[PDB]
Formats: C-alpha cells, sequence, structure tokens
C-alpha cells in the first residue's frame, strides 16, 4: 500500500499500457508514460 502522495483532482490520462489512473502524478509514479489526456477506451 505505498501509494504516491498525489492530489484529489479528477485529471485522468491514458497510460502506454492502455490503463487509466487518477492523474499524471500517479501515472508517472507507477513507472509508465502517458499516450494522451483523459481515460483510455476499452476497445470498441
Amino acid at each position: 500500500k505505498k501509494v504516491c502522495a498525489c492530489p484529489k483532482i479528477l485529471k485522468p490520462v491514458c497510460g502506454s499500457d492502455g490503463r487509466t489512473y487518477a492523474n499524471s502524478c500517479i501515472a508517472r509514479c507507477n513507472g509508465v508514460s502517458i499516450k494522451s489526456e483523459g481515460s483510455c477506451p476499452t476497445g470498441i
């Protein structure tokens, strides 16, 4: 449970794996880059 200290702000991003996280602060700390802003689609 050693989660990064990030803010409550709803600013999600699409990770390079295709996952969605809270914001850039958590996404970067998880060891991944971002491909775009907003949540990523599940694959329609």
